[PDB]
């Protein structure tokens, strides 16, 4: 979609979202890397953030597996995430 920048090379999309003014402003390109692959550029305060979009064996896409080592972990997670996919619920006694 109109994020998408295809080839733009990853200095020139630094370049681009340097000159932006907030913080999230975003771009999907190509990966410099791989053939086949997005990466996602993403300006935050003073530097511009690059991630890998993966991919697993179904062909989904994600940024990052999202799993805890507690429930502590858990529940921390879910004071600022939604833990309905089609409501907005957080958080309590
Ligand atoms: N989605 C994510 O990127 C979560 C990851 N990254 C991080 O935590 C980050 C998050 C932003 C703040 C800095 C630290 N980023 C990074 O580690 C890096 C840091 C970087 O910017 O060099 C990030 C990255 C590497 C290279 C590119 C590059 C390309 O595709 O050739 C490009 O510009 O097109 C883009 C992004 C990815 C590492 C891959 C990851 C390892 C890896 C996974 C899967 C496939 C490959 C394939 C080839 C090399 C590495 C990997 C580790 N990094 C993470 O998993
Ligand atoms: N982009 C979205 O937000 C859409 C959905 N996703 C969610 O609500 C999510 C992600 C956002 C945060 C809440 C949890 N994810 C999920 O619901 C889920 C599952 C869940 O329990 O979290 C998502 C999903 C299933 C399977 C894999 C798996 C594989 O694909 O083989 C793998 O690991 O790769 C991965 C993901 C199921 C979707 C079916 C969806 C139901 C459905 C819709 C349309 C067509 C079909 C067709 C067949 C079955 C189900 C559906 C429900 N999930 C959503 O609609």
């Amino acid at each position: 979609h109109p994020w998408f920048f295809g080839k733009i090379p990853r200095a020139k999309a630094e370049e681009m979202l340097s000159k932006q003014r907030h913080d999230g402003a975003f771009l999907i390109r190509e990966s410099e890397s791989a053939p086949g692959d997005f990466s996602l550029s993403v300006k935050f305060g003073n530097d511009v953030q690059h991630f890998k979009v993966l991919r697993d064996g179904a062909g989904k896409y994600f940024l990052w597996v999202v799993k805890f080592n507690s429930l502590n972990e858990l529940v921390d997670y879910h004071r600022s995430t939604s833990v309905s996919r089609n409501q907005q619920i957080f958080l309590r006694d």
